[PDB]
This record gives structure tokens, C-alpha cells and sequence, in this order.
């Protein structure tokens, strides 16, 4: 149908906007601490601690399959990256600190993204 196509163009445009959001968030991680999944070879107990691992490469895979229906779903995955790190790693660690700085800097980007998603519909 013509409606299914219109819907698909909206999703494609959301994907376009989320791709730009993702790039902006990932620039706030210049050490690349959050770029890839935590290695289960190097942290074999990880899944005993963290039940839903997340990282920017895994978000990008979902993004490119148009697997984010709305900004809420995308934000859920970004918050997993931060929250998983802040639980597994102690406060005095470069990892925890990186997550805090990503959360703080990402807030600004996500605030305007929400306005753009509502605005453009």
C-alpha cells in the first residue's frame, strides 16, 4: 500500500536522524571504551554481572537494519551502555568515569534529538 510506503519513509528518515545522533554520541567517547562489546574471552564472568550487554557497534547493527521504531528504543540501548559500565566498574576507574562523561555530554544531544523527532514528527 501507499500507507506502508509512507510509514517506511518515516522510519527511514528516523534512521537517518538516529544515525546522526549515534555519531554525535560516539564522538563523546574518544577513548573508544564503548565502541565494541565487552569481550567474553577477556571478561569471562561478564554475563554473571550484566544481563543485557550493549555497545555502540551493536547499536549501529540494529540501526542499519532499521530496528529502532522510535527514539525511546534508541535511548534505552544508550542508557544500557552507561548503566552496565557504572555497575561493573567501580567509581575510581577510567571506565566508570568515561561513562559519567558520556552520559553528561550525551544529554545535550539527546535533548535536541527529542525536540527534532517531535517537531518533524
Amino acid at each position: 500500500s501507499m500507507e506502508q510506503v509512507a510509514m517506511e519513509l518515516r522510519l527511514t528518515e528516523l534512521t537517518r536522524l538516529l544515525r546522526s545522533v549515534l555519531d554525535q554520541l560516539q564522538d563523546k567517547d574518544p577513548a573508544r571504551i564503548f565502541a565494541q562489546p565487552v569481550s567474553l574471552k577477556e571478561v569471562p564472568d561478564y554475563l554473571d554481572h550484566i544481563k543485557h550487554p550493549m555497545d555502540f557497534a551493536t547499536m549501529r547493527k540494529r540501526l542499519e537494519a532499521q530496528g529502532y521504531k522510535n527514539l525511546h528504543e534508541f535511548e534505552e540501548d544508550f542508557d544500557l551502555i552507561i548503566d552496565n559500565c557504572m555497575k561493573y566498574n567501580a567509581r575510581d576507574t577510567v571506565f566508570y568515569r568515561a561513562a559519567v562523561r558520556l552520559r553528561d555530554q550525551g544529554g545535550v544531544v539527546l535533548r535536541q534529538a527529542r525536540r527534532e523527532v517531535d517537531s518533524i514528527g
